[PDB]
């Protein structure tokens, strides 16, 4: 037992990371087969971002303006193209450590692991959720762009995030691996900011089910609520309204524990209205919303 | 910016994990050079733990009673010995992916990454602290024993923990890689339990320095305290008394930020006495104590 914010093992992604240099800008790229993917902003100087015509900037570049380093080895760039906000550099060598992989675009509320990298080398791994405002709460410094987020299924790496920028509140925005930003964000110097960050209700309920699986049951009660009644309380305290689709995906955990979803909603409603009595659930004095229902099943039963 | 509970990349340790089977017991082992390390309890049946004479149990075993599987491949055991609570199985093949490594024993308050494994295969990675009561807050199920905790320096993996058992409160106990348990715990069915878990004061202060580095400065004030005055407050709220050695290791962060250690103690003292105004530091409504001063420097500057 026990329940922790747990990332996927990073070894499969570590073997994909390379360093990309253009001009005086150095960041990370993702090397899969004979392609290296990286943020298109690598082609900007310091002052190019004011009104960047990425099309004109890339037209002025040739292959030899892109330096790719895999460990100690230079990879020769033999082609380049742009797809949305991502650059694709064709190289003359296929990555011998290419995993089976997919490019996926995730939904708000879903989770993934981040491998933070600098100089094309892995530095740390942590778990993130795509927030309802389409930011992630990352830990990223200068040179981290091109670090990726991913999930693993069996031996298949699903890449879902590439890191591009930091917003004023210290949260982060990026693209899928087709170069399309999550949310309304863009790789330009405009007055962008994260909106209000709503609590992911279905994930809080999933975490309460994790608590029940781990023997924390003090917050359960014998009285049920209605979806409408729960959502009345959810609007205050800044929780996402619970939908029938959200109730649906909590079904497997409800069946496993014997606790009806609307009974868990009644428990959560009591917790919101009356607060936690300095009390811990799974050792935390706060309600956690960065575990999906699938995350809970994986950590409690699936990993075995 | 941003600050997250961040684990080391796990790829170097993933290549060391194997499955060890003895009788009907299956768990994980650590394969380094031509040795596989695993908990000695693998030699017990279900009922052997009541009064286990590990010496007699191991004397009755031969090499062919130990099955080691690395991926799809059986490794042949050619020798066996016991060192404290760890079994060492000599195998006929040296691990081709053996990293440079050290076996280290850590102190309470220090942190490490855990690679949770089942069936000799990696499942997840997360960051832990050795608590003052010599437990860790892990996430471990049946079959996870033999999973290891580690730190990385450059290319050198410092192994510091091997997982053995779970205590009644859902926290965990284990050994260093020489088989010596952390704390008073043993691999026997006795009425063991985690004591009171004190808050790691020096780590909370380190985290407050991380907050200042990240632009959270609202909790700072212009009035200093004394070490004795701070500790008077620290005894209540269940914080470790701050020692001169603890003040010493906060020195580098104090110099970097310009905030004297006793000024940060005054800030922490105010936070404890008056509470946090539903307020966030680094996005958390709780004070975090699972980052060491070295962890903060690594995540804020060192990873670049």
């Amino acid at each position: 037992s026990g329940f922790r914010k747990m990332a996927f093992p990073s070894g499969k992604v570590e073997g994909c990371m390379v360093q990309v240099t253009c001009g005086t800008t150095t960041l990370n790229g993702l090397w899969l087969d004979d392609v290296v993917y990286c943020p298109r902003h690598v082609i900007c100087t310091s002052e190019d971002m004011l009104n960047p015509n990425y099309e004109d900037l890339l037209i002025r570049k040739s292959n030899h303006n892109f330096l790719v380093q895999a460990g100690n080895v230079q990879l020769r760039v033999i082609g380049h193209s742009m797809q949305n906000c991502v650059l694709k550099l064709k190289v003359d060598t296929a990555n011998p450590k290419t995993p089976k992989y997919k490019f996926v675009r995730i939904q708000p509320g879903q989770t993934f692991s981040v491998l933070a990298c600098y100089n094309g080398s892995p530095s740390g791994v942590y778990q993130c959720a795509m927030r309802p405002n389409f930011t992630i709460k990352g830990s990223f410094l200068n040179g981290s762009c091109g670090s990726v987020g991913f999930n693993i299924d069996y031996d298949c790496v699903s890449f879902c995030y590439m890191h591009h920028m930091e917003l004023p509140t210290g949260v982060h925005a990026g693209t899928d691996l087709e170069g399309n930003f999550y949310g309304p964000f863009v790789d330009r110097q405009t007055a962008q900011a994260a909106g209000t960050d709503t609590t992911i209700t279905v994930n809080v309920l999933a975490w309460l089910y994790a608590a029940v699986i781990n023997g924390d049951r003090w917050f359960l009660n014998r009285f049920t609520t209605t979806l409408n009644d729960f959502n009345l309380v959810a609007m205050k305290y800044n929780y996402e309204p619970l939908t029938q689709d959200h109730v649906d995906i909590l079904g497997p955990l409800s069946a496993q524990t014997g606790i009806a979803v609307l009974d868990m909603c009644a428990s959560l409603k009591e917790l919101l209205q009356n607060g936690m009595n300095g009390r811990t659930i799974l050792g935390s004095a706060l309600l956690e919303d960065e575990f999906t229902p699938f995350d809970v099943v994986r950590q409690c039963s699936g990993v075995t």
